RNA sequence: AAGGUCAUUCGCAAGAGUGGCCUUGCG
RNA sequence: AAGGUCAUUCGCAAGAGUGGCCUUGCG
C-alpha cells in the first residue's frame, strides 16, 4: 500500500517500521503511533520553512518574515501540501475519523521519518522536501494567498487611529455540543460587527474581519 | 579583528569572515549588517537541533514527557548558559546599551546561523559542531536534573488535583524607575498565601508560587 | 513575532535601540 | 505542549484520542 505514496514521495524506505508508524494514529495501534515522529517533524519541517524564506525573500527583516512564517509553519498551511500527496487515504486511524489536525500532525511526523531512514540526513531531507514544495510555497507568497489575520489587522489599525482596542463579546452559543456555533460581537468605538464559528476565537475572527470593512465608507 | 579567538573556541573557521562580523553585531553599532536575520534562521535551525537530541538519546520519548524539557532548552536564560562557554559578550559589538540575557540569546542563536550559511548550508555538519560543543553538557544537565522548575505551571496542577481551584496572583506593590522596576506579588490558594518579588510581573509571580509550593507540600 | 503605551539612550523632532505594561496571532 | 472541565468515542472502569471552554509555560 505504501508504494503509492513512495512514488509521490519520490523516496524508497528502507526501513519500512517507521513509514507505517508515521502513518499510524493510535487508535489504529497504541504501542507504535507517529506521536513522537510529530514532535521531530515539527521543529524539522518548520526549520524547513524558515530556511527556504530567508533563502528566496526580497525583504528579509524579521518584521516581515515572521508573520509570513506564521501561516507557513500552520496546521491549515500543513493540510494544503498534504493535499499534494492526497494523506487521507494512506492513513491507519480507526476512531475519531480523519481531521485537519490528525493529517497535520501525519505530515509533520511523514518527514520525520524520511530525516530517520536516510540516517539522519538533514540536507538530502531538506532538498526532498524542498523538491516537492519549493514552488508551491513560493506561489502562495508570490501570487499572495496569506490566510489573513484580522484580529490582528484590526487593532493594529485601531491602535494607530484612536489608540484603542477592539473589544469582542459573546452573544450566544448555539448548537448541540460539537455543532455548536458562537455569536461574538466586535467593538471599535460607535462600530459594532458580528461573526460566527465552532469557537470563540474564530467567531472573533470573522468579526473582526466584517469590521475592517465597516470602517471604508468611514 | 579578534575573531581568531572565537573560532578557536568554536573549533571552526569562516570562509567569510564578513558573516562572522554579522553575528556579533547589534542594530546599534551597525544600521546596516547585524544580527536580525541570522536571528531568525538560527532560532529555526537550533530548536531543531535540541528536539533531534531528545528524541534521540533519552529513554522517555513520549511527547508529554519531552515538550517541558524542550521548553527549557531552547530558552533565552539557558542559551546563555551555553554561550558562557564560548565566551561570547566579549566577542559582541554593540554601541549603546548593556548586553543582556536578550542580546546574548540573539547572538547565540543567530551565531549558528553564520556557521549554518558559510558552510554551504549543511546541517548535518552544523549540527555535528552543535553537539561537538555542548552535546554531553546538554545531556549532563538533564541527567543531573539541573533543569529550571516552572513553578506558576506546577503550582497550577497541584490545586487542580487536590482543591480543584486554580492559584490566584495579586499584586500588591510597585518600586522604582519606570525602566527599572520592582514588583512584589502575592500568590493564593484557600487560606495559604505567600509573596514575591522580580524586575517583572511574571517573575515575581513564579518567586510568589515557588513559595506557595514548598509551603503546601509542607502543611497540604 | 507584531501593535499601542510609559521610561530611557541616540542632543530634540523623525525614526531606532533597551527595560516595564496591555493586547493579538502562529508553533 | 501541560493541567482542570463539558461533550463524544474504544461495551463501563482504567488509560487514551477528538471537538468546546478556562488557565499556565516556552520559542
Ligand atoms: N510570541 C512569539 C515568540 C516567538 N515567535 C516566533 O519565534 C521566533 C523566534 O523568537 P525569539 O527571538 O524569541 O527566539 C520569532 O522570530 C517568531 O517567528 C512568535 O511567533 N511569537
Ligand atoms: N503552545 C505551544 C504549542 C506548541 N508547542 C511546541 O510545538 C510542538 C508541536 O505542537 P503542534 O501540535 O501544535 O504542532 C509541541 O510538542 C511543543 O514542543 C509549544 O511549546 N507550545
Ligand atoms: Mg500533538
Ligand atoms: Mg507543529
Ligand atoms: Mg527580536
Ligand atoms: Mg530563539
Ligand atoms: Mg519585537
Ligand atoms: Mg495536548
Amino acid at each position: 500500500m505504501l508504494e503509492q505514496l513512495e512514488k509521490k514521495l519520490g523516496y524508497t524506505f528502507k526501513d519500512k517500521s517507521l513509514l507505517e508508524k508515521a502513518l499510524t494514529h493510535v487508535s489504529y495501534s497504541k504501542k507504535e503511533h507517529y506521536e513522537t515522529l510529530e514532535f521531530l517533524g515539527d521543529a524539522l519541517v518548520n526549520f524547513f520553512i524558515v530556511d527556504l524564506l530567508v533563502q528566496y525573500s526580497p525583504n528579509k527583516r524579521e518584521g516581515f518574515l515572521s508573520p509570513l512564517k506564521a501561516y507557513l509553519i500552520s496546521e491549515e498551511f500543513f493540510n494544503l501540501l498534504a493535499q499534494k500527496l492526497e494523506l487521507h487515504k494512506f492513513i491507519r486511524i480507526k476512531r475519531g475519523k480523519i481531521n485537519e489536525t490528525i493529517i497535520g500532525d501525519v505530515f509533520e511526523a511523514l518527514w520525520a521519518a524520511v530525516y530517520i531512514d536516510s540516517g539522519r540526513d538533514a540536507n538530502f531531507t531538506r532538498e526532498l522536501f524542498y523538491k516537492l514544495f519549493k514552488e508551491d510555497i513560493l506561489s502562495a507568497i508570490k501570487e499572495g494567498r496569506v490566510k489573513k489575520d484580522y484580529k490582528t489587522i484590526l487593532q493594529e489599525i485601531t491602535q494607530k487611529r484612536w489608540k484603542e482596542r477592539p473589544e469582542y463579546r459573546l452573544i450566544s452559543v448555539e448548537g448541540p455540543h460539537h455543532k455548536k456555533k458562537f455569536i461574538v460581537e466586535a467593538k471599535i468605538k460607535e462600530y459594532r460587527t458580528l461573526g460566527e464559528g465552532k469557537s470563540k476565537k474564530e467567531a472573533e475572527q470573522r468579526a473582526a474581519e466584517e469590521l475592517i470593512k465597516l470602517l471604508e465608507e468611514s
